[PDB]
């Protein structure tokens, strides 16, 4: 599967850092937090929020494990923004790292000094690649490309369709008014199928087509998922 | 700036060298099997991509000091079919194969951390943009770019905070779409941009402030130095 995460999950704990579970709704880091951290998810699901003064709570960006999600700057190591990452899956398992530690060990293995720079580098291509998507596209671009990647990454084929293969509870924070005005004309369209309580993908090639340069950038940075579907 | 004074001098040091680029030229281009990291000290450049027409795309603005890489390190192989566009008059380039350039931050913590850290800076710029966008809609996409643009080229004057770029450059960033016009209606009527004796003047900064604040933010966790010149 993951053979670079495989490996720096060994380099951290050969070094003395040693996994956190997590639960949802638990925040791995947080926005009023006077320290960064690097943080090594393992395995589950998190998202990415900013809550304004006003209360109301504003989702930016998904992660699932393995990745590597930063709080601060690598050499400044203060905040690159006011963040808290989520988790919404039921358990995640996350290695916590000071950001300071992190430049020390980073030094010791130029090995797994690529592999974190390579995932700030999939995070930078993945806005491009969503922002040119909703250029062309629109608000359909965007949850085109949210079902496409939901379908590379978690989908299973069955006789109804591709199912989506994430517990309920997952789904229902995924969000499964502007948005609502699309979902029907793919629910009826029959692009997604929801039947027996369960989501399921019946065309994948309308979200090929409308989400054309997620599909790209997924094509580039997950070669392997891709093949799966291709 | 100093910590990429610092990284010239590390490439320099290890044979690189400058090269010059003008206006309407690629630095690297998306049919080009090679993929490069990309040290652009000084000017101007914007990352674009076509669709299957011939539709340009202009996805992202870059200015000297910036590094831009179109593989992924480990790899080496594409990010996205990109190209870096030059639309400043001049720009100066250091150009390095992801091959050759590998090794040398291999030897080097302090300059790979410069080159890490640029990336970041990068993740959370797109991050910040997407949350005005979401607050905000086109309004806040508007502002946010006039915000940047005030606080890296805008000088304090009487008349105002004073866009010292030519408007040949004002123009590749664009200076007519109905609803892009009424917004424009809307600012060039507040007085928040005005031109005035052939140049760009900026009147009402506290609005730009108002209606793009996390990218007013990006800018001052990732850039405070030039942040606080205007605040
Ligand atoms: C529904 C949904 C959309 C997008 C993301 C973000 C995401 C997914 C993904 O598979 N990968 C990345 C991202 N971003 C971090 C760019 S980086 C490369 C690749 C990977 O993790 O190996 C979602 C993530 C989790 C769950 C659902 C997502
Ligand atoms: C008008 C305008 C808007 C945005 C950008 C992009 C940009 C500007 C900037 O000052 N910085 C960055 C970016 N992005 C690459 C995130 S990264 C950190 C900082 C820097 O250059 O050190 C513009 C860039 C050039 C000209 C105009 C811009
Ligand atoms: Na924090
Ligand atoms: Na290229």
């Amino acid at each position: 599967m993951n053979a670079q995460a495989e490996e720096f999950k060994k380099y951290l704990e050969t070094n003395g850092i040693k996994p956190k579970q997590f639960h949802k709704k638990e925040l791995i880091f947080n926005q009023w937090d006077p320290q960064e951290y690097c943080i090594f998810l393992y395995d589950g699901i998190t998202k990415l929020t900013s809550i304004s003064e006003n209360g109301t709570i504003m989702n930016l960006q998904y992660y699932k494990g393995a990745f590597v999600i930063m709080s601060g700057f690598i050499d400044t190591e203060t905040s690159v923004g006011y963040y808290n990452l989520e988790v919404i899956s039921e358990q995640a398992t996350a290695y916590v790292i000071k950001i300071n530690e992190l430049k020390e060990l980073l030094s010791k293995n130029l090995t797994h000094f690529f592999y974190v720079f390579q995932t700030l580098q999939k995070q930078v291509s993945y806005s491009l690649a969503k922002f040119n998507d909703f250029s062309i596209n629109g608000k359909l671009g965007s949850i085109c490309g949210q079902l496409l990647i939901l379908t590379y990454v978690y989908g299973k084929e069955t006789p109804d369709g591709i199912k989506i293969t994430l517990d309920n509870l997952t789904m229902q924070e995924l969000g499964y008014s502007a948005v609502s005005r699309i979902i029907s004309k793919l629910k009826q369209e029959k692009v997604i199928v929801y039947k027996n309580s369960c989501f399921y993908v019946q065309n994948l090639d309308y979200l090929k087509r409308y989400a054309p340069k997620l599909d790209e950038w997924f094509y580039l940075a997950c070669p392997a998922t891709w093949g799966k579907l291709n």
